[PDB]
């Protein structure tokens, strides 16, 4: 009886097509029995792919933000729930690590995500826009004048319930998360990639 | 000192432009002393008119939302605030009345909103899209099934960042606000026409 629910709706992998056009709506298929297609106190379903998360309001349910999971830990931005537990499939999630400062924030587990942008290549963002299908779209970050020191950021503009949708390399690796867009002084708006190094489980 | 502020950026006004061709970008100028153009512990500014909501980030400034000036109150959904003190120009404005369970928020007094769709006319959003110039959309609303009973609502899709701008009839008054859209069983976004009955000051 929690609050939100995260929705698994696509995979994680960098797809030729949006590399081809510079946009690519994914094609994760699945099937039933027949061959028909379908395109996408417990711990909860922790299966890696990307996710949305899903709340209740007052007239009917809204897409809140976006995450990724990876190796059996939920990873998505600080403001997309704020800490509130996750329903995921049978079970539930609860939020074990999280910054407000880097508005990081992941459950299951520690933070896992290692990779980040090389600084010269382009990226692709698994863009999980609310009431969209999703879509990989390619882009070129950049290293911009920022007070926390210099962190990698893309210009792409996309409502803040796709906060915390994964950017990925070429290797399909989550070099980071899709942040809320800040403006610029010419108005446009700019989105940080969320990325921090991984911590770990001792025992 | 307060950590969010309102700016005003478009006048409250039915556009024929808009029931020309849907949509249209609004004009709203303002000159210099030349005629150079420039389109858009005190009590702040309470300019009748439509604001956008910004407020500071870690890596700079974005906009939470929007909201209008009427008889010199200022309304807002309550989600996009949640009751921040609000600097408008030399001043500053508190919030006076709310309603989470609403969505409603009004500063500097309480809510002058009286209007209401009519249930059969066609509506223009004053539409204030984070990063983009404020323009009047028309569309026609239309009553859904609720569990709280059966409330006006509008088919357009637009960021959060949008949520607060004013709903206006054929009269320029303003009939509601854009609220936050939830899904429908289809996948697609509907938002309410967030709107109250006006209270009064005593005395």
């Amino acid at each position: 009886s929690t609050d939100m629910w995260i929705e698994r709706t696509a995979d994680i992998s960098w797809e030729s097509d949006a590399e081809i056009t510079g946009s690519s709506e994914r094609v994760d298929v699945r099937l039933d029995d027949d061959g028909n297609f379908q395109l996408m106190y417990k711990k909860g379903d922790t299966t890696t792919g990307v996710y949305r998360i899903m709340t209740r309001g007052l007239l009917g349910s809204y897409q809140a933000g976006a995450g990724v999971m990876v190796e059996g830990v939920f990873h998505t931005l600080w403001a997309t729930t704020k800490g509130a537990a996750l329903m995921s499939g049978e079970g539930r999630l609860d939020p074990y690590w999280g910054s407000v400062k880097e508005d990081r924030l992941c459950y299951g587990g520690p933070w896992k995500l290692q990779h980040k942008w090389n600084g010269q290549d382009e990226v692709q963002m698994i863009v999980v826009e609310p009431g969209k299908n999703v879509k990989n779209v390619q882009t070129k970050p950049g290293v911009f004048k920022t007070p926390e020191g210099e962190i990698g950021a893309v210009t792409l503009d996309f409502p803040t319930g796709t906060s915390g949708s994964p950017i990925v390399d070429k290797n399909g690796d989550v070099i980071g998360l899709y942040g809320n867009g800040v403006i610029m002084p010419n108005g446009s708006y700019i989105s940080a990639i969320v990325q921090g190094e991984r911590m770990d489980e001792p025992i």
